[PDB]
């Protein structure tokens, strides 16, 4: 993890027989969108840039800031087959609330 910013970052996925590759926790309350699983082999893990702790803000310009958490899973699964993702690093709030 020594290369990934402080700051939101980029992230482009190409979705598969197993979807994008990652599963979701949060939207409610104090915690935001936070990738909690990475499938192993699938595209998160293959493009390497994604982490568990990461921060879901956008996908494909549909802002998720404040989304619950279905508002996200729709969000993604009606994203297409290419989907950009701007995510954000937060380990430390992720474990508070996990």
């Amino acid at each position: 993890e020594e290369d990934i910013p402080r700051e939101p970052r980029r992230i482009v996925i190409h979705r598969g027989s197993t979807g994008l590759g990652f599963n979701i926790v949060g939207g409610e309350g104090g915690e935001g969108i936070f990738i909690s699983f990475i499938l192993a082999g699938g595209p998160a893990d293959l493009s390497g840039e994604l982490r568990k702790g990461d921060q879901i803000l956008s996908v494909n310009g549909v802002d998720l800031r404040n989304a619950s958490h279905e508002q996200a899973a729709i969000a993604l699964k009606n994203a297409g087959q290419t989907v950009t993702i701007i995510a954000q690093y937060k380990p430390e709030e992720y474990s508070r609330f996990e």
